[PDB]
């Protein structure tokens, strides 16, 4: 058969009947015979239950029976009586439709709603069966034909039956994922989701709303196999922990490279049929049905590589997730089991980030491994293709693209130092711009804010600078990136040109290397990335073999026995298998309810023993048989971040009486209320702080009300004070307490309880010297008696003019020379390759090379050209928002930075800065790439073929209805998971500080249940972000592979008036555009993501400011005070007023005191003389100038204040004294001897450079002081107030030596200095209530 006669080369096709009835019969019965056995395999492995018996599983199977009768009836006919492919054909068509009959009834029997096997199968039998039945009925325009029409019929039917989904098998999940209940169709097409994408788009999501998971993906079923897995492998033998990984997860991993196989071989099939269609436009005179036949066979062929593509990511990332999960599980089990000496050796931080990122790893290793031989056999297939069409010049075309695999990263290496240059610098701006921060108050005081501000300009320029070169190294790094296509298309061609003339460059030979191109720059690319992953999961690999392999307690250390209470006889214990035994002979019985006290010399033993009594402790010897459940108060409070409440309850039911009867016994009433919420406070590092006494009071107060028999109590009363520490022991642990009957054994240092403790066990160095009671050891007199007596587009808007128009228009206008530039290189080519072959060679072949160098020399520059221009227009913006930001947030009023939230300044400043300068730029650069780069694909398609403007509006509405939902419901997923995150690290840093605790209740299992829930509500929202790419990527190469066929089709049926060349063209941007659609989606959610920054940075440019610093207009003389005569005329300070009715004058030179109790106008009275809040009815006014008329810098500075704590910022002595350095050096020398400041100041190495640190940490409260008065006495102004609270006899001393001149306020808390200072005023509640010298006060 196949006589290409009648199928290849004719006006009709048609299948020769001897194929039809042996290949296309073959074909699909053949797909079921090798599934079959396969099939076993899941079906037997996976099981769901049995659905139950619907019409739909009977109308299959009933089917399924008369499609076997019909097939069979055939062979009837056929022995009814010649062919001998008239028996086999129907005979072999029954036993495989018996197979697929049976097939659907175990289908049933194994819970199977929708079967792909029972869906591809009948898809390809349902072909098979149109190409026959085309054929058979253009034969006869009744024997066995009639049998045909039947089974196609009956084959379609059970095509359509077999898309719906059965019911769910009889045998809560509220709020479940649809991927184990959905059709064969929608777990292709990931339809599932597309639910939480629309309801994503209306309602945002929170964590509730996210589905559940499905039972093989929760921890309760992944961790119990890995922890099986790797103990019998530690059974069994330096255990690895590679073959437990590929054993336990394995399986489900391999089903990933088939499908990557077939990705891989599809990918390959795309540029063969490209060559098929362009030799099809060139051979004229040629059927039209080749050339549709073909545009389907791209079609289906991109299809069905997408979905495999994406079957595989699905299972790669559903393993690495799994992965994920199991490694943690196990960790933390590992973690609550190993001893403590293998437990110090490792950093508590060594194993919460062998958590935080080794075990992260792995889960994205997933997506890097198949790679290791796809990445290879991809490129050398590609290499083979290339080398087929071209010759060995294509080797010089890839010689570039193999050297820009090194270059590339050599790029980001550096950039990457650069990073670290930046970021250093940034450091010491938020640094200084965190003490202007907390030190808003002074700098206004002394209008020193524009010398700090100049300060923070000069850090601002140190890191321009390096922004500035990593700006220029960009530049060539998209530069390279975009020229590539062009520098390998170029070399190449010139290479085959001019090597020898008689080669002659088709559309064949330069599109279709073209496009292997493309597909050869990912594997080439991806290579470095997939073995720098490699080496780091081996190393995480490294890490966690040595972590899981850590030695272990055992439990045959104590006999716990249910409830001679604590026995010990000939008991040596060790902290460590090789280190000296801590404790040598522990020999003591302990009897029920009775009080035990270890007492001894610090570094005795006496935690020791606590610790062996709960298997802490390495036994080398002994026997410990501890009865009943042991209550242990560790020395060292381990308190958990939930609340107080929950943290004395330990996970046990409230009771009230007996929660509020261990409350108070432990005295932790008074703790109770002055905690804010009570004991629902949240308690622990991250919510409030408590003190060490308190501390240890709640976990008193815990194992109390745990109520055990034996009660470890590991020197419990450490930190409380000797009447809470008496009082606890008299409610608590003494004989008529809380524990009577409870066997307490404590350790102890203090002798005030001894006496009422029924034994005393002294120890030394970790042995018993005595074992009696309080009066016997007394009365005995050796080792206790010794012990005794040793004691939103307009933000878009906003960023163009941040950067500014020119270079914003700049910019587009050379990104679009660049388009051009690129297109008309493409059109070149097409043009090149249609010329005509004349003596054996193209008529010209060197005018078109040197016009395609032209275009893609002017193509790289303007690259170069337009990223430089953004590169500058970044800088230039990140310059203008930083000084705009700046200026804004210094001119605002104090009642700003009060009413704020103090800390979202902060990140302002640092994080959104850092979002402007550097990822803005990168950003805004790829997303214009490749949205031009769709644009272009777009005109090419249809400038080539004028009539295919018919297929851009509903796929471009496809793509935006995909693209709306996605990035709406897709930063909001991102951020579920992200917060999800964190939870588990700091649940796991909570036991590892907590273990001895955990393990001491026996409470492991409750904290083992607990990081199920964490990790499973991490999951529960990563798997639904993959999916979401997952359902991205399968509508966006829906969309291109649309694009593709409409290319092709519309190229086919014009064929007459278009070349070879064009088509040629066509197509291969048309298969370019996926990635560039998709790419497109993903840059578009982060531009719209990342812009926000610039709208948080625009804040405060209308925030309500001060008082303008300087007027000019009304500006006071040089010598403003010139007595320093205050006159508050009717002094009202709005805050309802906290100053009000003051009506008070200050005489020049007349020294005058505010006294007052808290919550009068005393310090207000100060806010007022330097205009800190605006005067709401007042006319303060020094000598003949009114204050608010002035502005603020010159009042600010003819005016001085010493404020209540001085704030000496980082820098030099100097800089502090004078920030604008204008007073001279003789100035600040005698300023700083005047103020009992010369002899500590000539001390230091650095003279006045003295660095001091943040705050002044170096210097002492009182030097700082003195400092502050250095810089009011270096002012030398004639009005100077002072706020008071040692050195107070020198700074009151020193007020009163040479400031009598000028014209002191005074607001002191202490009466005795404010007697001193004559016209004392006194304010009541703002109110002046005395008006008069100290001497008419009494
Ligand atoms: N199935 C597949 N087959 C072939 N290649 C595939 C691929 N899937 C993915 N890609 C990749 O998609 C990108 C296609 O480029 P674009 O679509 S033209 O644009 C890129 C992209 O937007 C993003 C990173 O994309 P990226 O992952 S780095 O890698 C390439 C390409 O390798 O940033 C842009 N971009 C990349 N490099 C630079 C640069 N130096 N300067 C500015 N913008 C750059």
């Amino acid at each position: 058969f196949w006589e290409w006669n009648v199928t290849w080369n004719t006006s009709n096709p048609d299948f020769t009947k001897c194929f039809q009835n042996t290949v296309l019969v073959w074909v699909p019965c053949s797909y079921l015979w090798v599934c079959f056995p396969f099939y076993f395999l899941y079906l037997s492995h996976h099981d769901r239950g049995y659905i139950q018996m619907t019409h739909l599983n009977k109308a299959k199977t009933a089917l399924g029976f008369l499609l076997w009768i019909v097939c069979w009836a055939d062979l009837f006919y056929s022995f009814w009586e010649l062919a001998p492919v008239f028996l086999v054909s129907p005979t072999l068509l029954g036993i495989t439709m018996l197979l697929a009959t049976f097939l659907i009834q175990i289908e049933r029997r194994r819970g199977v709603q929708s079967s792909g096997i029972m869906l591809t199968f009948w898809l390809i039998a349902l072909l098979c069966a149109l190409a026959i039945l085309r054929s058979k009925i253009m034969t006869a325009l009744v024997f066995r034909d009639v049998t045909f029409y039947i089974y196609f019929s009956l084959v379609l039917i059970q095509l359509v039956l077999s898309c719906f989904s059965d019911r769910s098998p009889l045998f809560n999940d509220p709020n479940p994922c649809p991927e184990s209940s959905a059709s064969f169709l929608s777990r292709i097409t990931f339809w599932w989701i597309t639910g939480m994408m629309v309801q994503g788009y209306r309602q945002p999501l929170e964590s509730t709303d996210l589905w559940s998971l499905n039972k093989e993906d929760t921890s309760e079923q992944v961790v119990p196999v890995l922890v099986k897995n790797w103990k019998k492998e530690c059974a069994k033998s330096d255990p690895s922990l590679f073959k437990v990984l590929y054993k336990t997860f394995g399986p489900y991993f391999l089903m990933s490279f088939l499908f990557k196989a077939v990705h891989d071989l599809m990918m390959f099939a795309g540029p063969e049929i490209l060559k098929l269609l362009i030799n099809f436009v060139n051979d004229k005179k040629a059927p039209e049905w080749q050339g549709y036949f073909y545009t389907a066979l791209l079609f289906i062929s991109a299809c069905l590589q997408t979905l495999v593509l994406h079957q595989y990511f699905h299972i790669c990332f559903v393993s690495g997730m799994r992965i994920k999960t199991a490694v943690i599980g196990a960790v933390y089990r590992k973690a609550l089991v190993i001893t403590n000496a293998a437990r110090k050796s490792s950093t508590v931080g060594e194993i919460v980030n062998l958590m935080s990122v080794d075990a992260q790893r792995f889960m994205d290793l997933a997506t890097y491994i198949n790679m290791i031989w796809s990445a290879p056999l991809q490129v050398i297939l590609a290499l083979y293709l290339l080398w087929l069409n071209l010759g060995p010049s294509v080797l010089a075309g890839v010689a570039v693209m193999v050297l820009m695999v090194p270059l590339n990263a050599v790029m980001a290496m550096k950039t990457k130092t650069y990073q670290v240059a930046h970021m250093k610098s940034k450091d010491n701006r938020i640094k200084l711009m965190n003490e202007i921060l907390n030190g808003i108050k002074v700098l206004k005081l002394y209008a020193w804010e524009l010398a700090f501000k100049d300060k923070v300009l000069a850090i601002r320029q140190e890191e321009l600078k390096v922004l500035k070169k990593s700006a220029y190294l960009a530049a060539v790094g998209t530069f390279t990136w975009v020229c590539t296509p062009f520098l390998v298309a170029l070399s190449t061609f010139a290479v085959y040109v001019t090597v020898d003339e008689n080669n002659i460059l088709d559309a064949q030979k330069a599109f279709v290397s073209l496009a292997l191109f493309n597909i050869l720059r990912f594997p080439l690319n991806i290579l470095p990335m997939v073995i720098s992953s490699i080496v780091q999961a081996s190393v995480s690999l490294k890490r966690l073999r040595v972590f899981l392999s850590h030695e272990d307690l055992d439990p045959d250390s104590i006999q716990r026995r249910p409830i001679n209470s604590i026995t010990v006889k000939n008991a040596t214990f060790t902290w460590a298998r090789n280190d000296p035994p801590t404790l040598h002979g522990i020999t003591f019985s302990v009897p029920e309810g009775s009080l035990v006290a270890v007492v001894g010399q610090v570094g005795c033993g006496k935690s020791s023993l606590l610790s062996a009594l709960l298997a802490e402790m390495d036994k080398v010897e002994g026997h410990v048989t501890v009865k009943g459940s042991v209550a242990y108060v560790p020395q060292q409070a381990w308190i958990q971040n939930i609340s107080l409440r929950e943290n004395i309850l330990f996970g046990r039911q409230l009771q009230e009486r007996y929660y509020k009867a261990v409350v108070e016994a432990c005295a932790l009433l008074p703790d109770l209320e002055i905690l804010p919420s009570g004991d629902r406070t949240e308690i622990g590092e991250k919510g409030v702080n408590l003190s060490g006494g308190q501390k240890q009071r709640v976990s008193l107060a815990r194992a109390v009300y745990c109520d055990s028999d034996v009660y470890l109590l590991d020197d419990p009363l450490s930190a409380v004070d000797a009447h809470v520490g008496k009082h606890i022991f008299e409610n608590v642990i003494g004989p008529k307490g809380l524990l009577k009957n409870k066997t307490r054994l404590l350790v102890t240092h203090a002798i005030s309880y001894l006496p009422q403790m029924d034994v005393i066990i002294v120890m030394s160095g970790g042995k018993i010297s005595e074992m009696g009671s309080y009066q016997e050891l007394l009365a005995r007199d050796g080792a206790f008696a010794e012990f005794l007596r040793t004691y939103k587009l307009s933000v878009y808007w906003d960023y163009m003019k941040a950067i500014g128009l020119f270079i914003s228009f700049l910019s587009i206008f050379l990104f679009l020379c660049n388009h051009v530039a690129s297109l008309v290189s493409n059109y070149w080519l097409s043009l090149w390759t249609d010329d005509p072959i004349v003596n054996g060679t193209q008529e010209h072949t060197q005018v078109r090379l040197s016009v395609y160098g032209a275009l893609g020399i002017s193509q790289g520059i303007t690259v170069f050209g337009y990223s430089m221009a953004v590169s500058i227009g970044g800088i230039f913006a990140s310059r203008r928002l930083h000084l705009d930001l700046l200026h804004n947030v210094l001119r605002s009023p104090i009642s700003f930075f009060e009413r704020t939230p103090s800390g979202n300044l902060v990140n302002r400043f640092s994080k959104e800065l850092d979002t402007v300068d550097s990822m803005i730029p990168q950003v805004i650069k790829m997303f214009m790439g490749s949205l031009f780069n769709v644009i272009g694909a777009c005109i090419i398609i249809l400038l080539a073929t004028p009539m295919a403007a018919v297929i851009i509006p509903p796929l471009g509405l496809i793509y935006f209805f995909v693209q709306r939902f996605y990035v709406a419901s897709s930063r909001q997923l991102k951020r579920l998971e992200s917060v999800s995150r964190s939870p588990v690290y700091s649940h796991f840093n909570e036991t590892l500080l907590g273990v001895s605790v955990i393990r001491a209740f026996e409470e492991q299992e409750r904290f083992i249940r607990q990081s199920d829930l964490k990790v499973d509500e991490n999951q529960k929202a990563y798997y639904p972000s993959i999916v979401a790419n997952r359902w991205l990527a399968v509508r966006l190469e829906c969309v291109g592979n649309c694009i593709v066929l409409f290319a092709s089709l519309f190229a086919v049926i014009s064929r007459h008036s278009l070349s070879a060349g064009l088509v040629g063209l066509s197509v291969s941007y048309s298969l370019q555009v996926t990635t560039y659609l998709n790419w497109l989606v993903r840059m578009s959610s982060e531009m719209e993501t990342n812009i926000v920054a610039v709208e948080r940075l625009k804040e405060y440019s209308e925030t309500e400011k001060e008082a303008p610093w300087q007027i000019q207009d009304m500006a006071p003389p040089k010598d403003w005070p010139q007595v320093g005569r205050v006159e508050f005329r009717d002094y009202g300070l709005r805050y309802d007023l906290v100053l009000k009715h003051i009506n008070v004058t200050i005489d020049g030179g007349e020294k005058v005191g505010i006294v007052g109790r808290t919550g009068a106008g005393k310090s207000s009275l100060t806010l007022g003389l330097f205009r800190i809040k605006e005067s709401a009815e007042g006319e303060i006014i020094i000598d003949d100038i009114n204050i608010a008329k002035i502005g603020l810098h010159d009042l600010r500075f003819k005016i001085t204040i010493i404020p209540q704590d001085p704030v000496l910022f980082s820098g030099s002595l100097r800089m502090n004294l004078d920030p604008f350095s204008q007073y001279s050096d003789e100035e600040v020398w005698t300023s700083l001897e005047l103020a009992h400041l010369k002899g500590f100041v000539s001390a230091l190495p650095d003279k006045l450079n003295h660095e001091c640190a943040e705050g002044g940490e170096n210097l002492s409260v009182g030097q700082r002081q003195l400092v502050c008065l250095a810089r009011a006495l270096l002012r030398k102004t004639k009005i100077l107030v002072l706020d008071e609270a040692e050195t107070d006899d020198l700074i009151q001393s020193t007020i009163r030596t040479q400031f009598d001149d000028c014209t002191v306020l005074t607001i002191a808390h202490r009466l005795n200095t404010i007697m001193d200072y004559t016209r004392v005023i006194v304010l009541d509640k703002g109110e002046i209530q005395e008006w008069g010298s100290p001497s008419d006060l009494l």
